[PDB]
């Protein structure tokens, strides 16, 4: 049994729920909040921003401390940090963005460092800004993902479409 409430079941390990992640953080404090992260951990919009903006961008200040002695992730890559405020452990996941020209062949590499944790408060990979289908980014969430996975999906009319179209 855990804490995450009102959420749809899509599979034995899949939840999702219209929810703004950010919120939903705050009031579960999960193990592990997903961040939809660039690899140069540059939180400036989209789930990143709002994330990073309701940790008073300290989780930015951690990030420039990473990349300058690590440098930058791969697109499919992941790095685990901390979850400030809102989790005990951030997983900055990058899926290929769209809008970039990278290969959505990636988005199952991405989601394969979900299985890496027990339980996780995600958003959906490579959706919003990134530019993907959300409905295709969901089918390979579910095809890839074998860990308990509770996904927030901001926009209400988003959340019905891929509840609706779920097979
Ligand atoms: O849904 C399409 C976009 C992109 C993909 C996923 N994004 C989110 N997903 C779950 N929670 C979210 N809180 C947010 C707060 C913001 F200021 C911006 C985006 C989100 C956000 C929204």
């Amino acid at each position: 049994v855990n804490s995450f409430s009102g959420y749809l079941k899509l599979t034995d390990n899949v939840y999702i729920k219209n929810a703004d992640i950010v919120e939903e953080a705050k009031k579960v404090k999960p193990t592990v909040v997903v961040n939809a992260a660039n690899v140069y951990l540059k939180h400036g919009g989209g789930v990143a921003g709002a994330l990073n903006k309701a940790t008073n961008n300290a989780m930015q200040v951690e990030s420039d401390d990473y990349i300058a002695t690590n440098g930058p992730l791969k697109v499919g890559g992941s790095c685990v940090l901390s979850g400030h405020n809102l989790a005990k452990h951030c997983l900055h996941v990058v899926g290929p963005n769209v809008n970039k020209g990278e290969d959505i062949q990636l988005l199952k590499s991405a989601y394969e460092n979900f299985n890496q944790h027990e339980v996780l408060l995600a958003p959906l990979l490579s959706a919003g800004i990134f530019g993907a289908d959300p409905i295709h980014s969901l089918r390979v969430c579910v095809d890839t993902v074998r860990t308990n996975v509770y996904l927030a999906v901001f926009d209400k009319n988003l959340y019905d479409k891929l509840v609706s179209s779920f097979l």
